């Protein structure tokens, strides 16, 4: 029993992290086979960030302008190119610790693990969710760009996020591993802002099921509702509408607890309207939305099969 | 910016995890050089756990009775001994992935990263604190015993916890890597009560500093108090006494923010006596106590030196 914010083990990703230096600018790269992937603003000085002309800046860089280090090992750059907002640096050495991997592009609501790195050195691991507004609520300082987000299944690393930038609300934006930003964000100088975020309803429901599985059930009532009725409540409180697909995905949690999904929706409606009144759920005094149904099933080993 | 529950990168520990099976009982072991460390209850079945003569039970076990698998590949046991509540199984193969390591005893209030494992396979990583009542609020199911807790300092892994058991309140107990339990617990099947837990005051202060560093300053009003007056309030709210030693270790956070420790104590006193006014701090609607001062300094790279 118990329930914690849990990341995937990070070892398979640690062996892929390198430092990339161009002049005086440094960030992290991801070394898979004989390519290092990193954010393209490594080619910018502080002066360039007034208005970076990335294509013009890159044309004056040779292979020798890129210093790539895996720990103390120097990886010689033998080619370079730009793909959307990432650079691909071809190196002379293939990474012997390259795991089985895929590059994937995820949807809002999905969670992933982040290996935060500085100067090519892994510092820590934590869990993030892709927010409905395509930001993430990470923990990133200057020098962390190029840190990646990932999930692991059957020893295959699915890389879904490369970190690029921080917005003045304290939230983070980045790309897939082909260099395409999530959301409307750009790595230019435009005075941009994130859209209004909402709460990930299906994840809150998953977390309420985790709470019941772990014995916290004071919030259960006898009532039920419908998708139509519940979604009027969701709109009022800035929650994402619940879809029937979400209801179906919650199936294994409903199956193991015996609590119908629309019954759990009626419990959530009451929590939204009246709050918790000095009580907690899984150690929290607010409704948590960064655990997916998959996250709960995996961490609590939810199964009716024996 | 940002502030997350952050674990150390787990790769160095992943390569040490193995499965130990004795009869129908399976749990995890820690493989360092030519020794596997695991909880001694692997030698027990339902038949002999109320009053297990572990010395007698171990005598009935030969080296062949211990099946050790590293990545589903068998390691041959060539010796076995018991040290307090752990077994040391000598194997004929030294682990080529053994990191630099130390076995350490942590103090109450200190944090560590847990690599949760089942059948020798790492499942996830999360952060825990050693509670004042010497339990931990983990996430552990049957088969997770032998999972370990650790911190990393300069490529040295300091192992501080090996998981053994769950108390009926849903919290967890275990040993150091010398096999001595934290707190008044035994691996015997006696009914065991944890002491009433208390809140880790110095950690709440550290987390309030983390909030300030991240821009969350609504609870600062330039008030200050004395150490004795603060400790009178702490006592009323089930908070641990704050010692001058605790004040000292908050130094780096006070240094970067310019907020004296006793000013932050006055802020915390106000939050305790009057509540959080419905507000959230760093994504929490309650006061969080599982970040140490060092955790904040590490994650936020706190320093006045440039």
């Amino acid at each position: 029993s118990g329930f914690r914010k849990m990341a995937f083990p990070s070892g398979k990703v640690e062996g892929c992290m390198v430092q990339v230096t161009c002049g005086t600018t440094t960030l992290n790269g991801l070394w898979l086979d004989d390519v290092v992937y990193c954010p393209r603003h490594v080619i910018c000085t502080s002066e360039d960030m007034l208005n970076p002309n990335y294509e013009d800046l890159l044309i004056r860089k040779s292979n020798h302008n890129f210093l790539v280090q895996a720990g103390n090992v120097q990886l010689r750059v033998i080619g370079h190119s730009m793909q959307n907002c990432v650079l691909k640096l071809k190196v002379d050495t293939a990474n012997p610790k390259t795991p089985k991997y895929k590059f994937v592009r995820i949807q809002p609501g999905q969670t992933f693990s982040v290996l935060a790195c500085y100067n090519g050195s892994p510092s820590g691991v934590y869990q993030c969710a892709m927010r409905p507004n395509f930001t993430i609520k990470g923990s990133f300082l200057n020098g962390s760009a190029g840190s990646v987000g990932f999930n692991i299944d059957y020893d295959c690393v699915s890389f879904c996020y490369m970190h690029h930038m921080e917005l003045p609300t304290g939230v983070h934006a980045g790309t897939d591993l082909e260099g395409n930003f999530y959301g409307p964000f750009v790595d230019r100088q435009t005075a941009q802002a994130a859209g209004t975020d909402t709460t990930i309803t299906v994840n809150v429901l998953a977390w309420l099921y985790a709470a019941v599985i772990n014995g916290d059930r004071w919030f259960l009532n006898r009532f039920t509702t419908t998708l139509n009725d519940f979604n009027l409540v969701a709109m009022k409180y800035n929650y994402e509408p619940l879809t029937q697909d979400h209801v179906d995905i919650l199936g294994p949690l409903s199956a193991q607890t015996g609590i119908a999904v629309l019954d759990m929706c009626a419990s959530l409606k009451e929590l939204l309207q009246n709050g918790m009144n000095g009580r907690t759920i899984l150690g929290s005094a607010l409704l948590e939305d960064e655990f997916t149904p998959f996250d709960v099933v995996r961490q609590c080993k939810v199964a009716t099969v024996q």
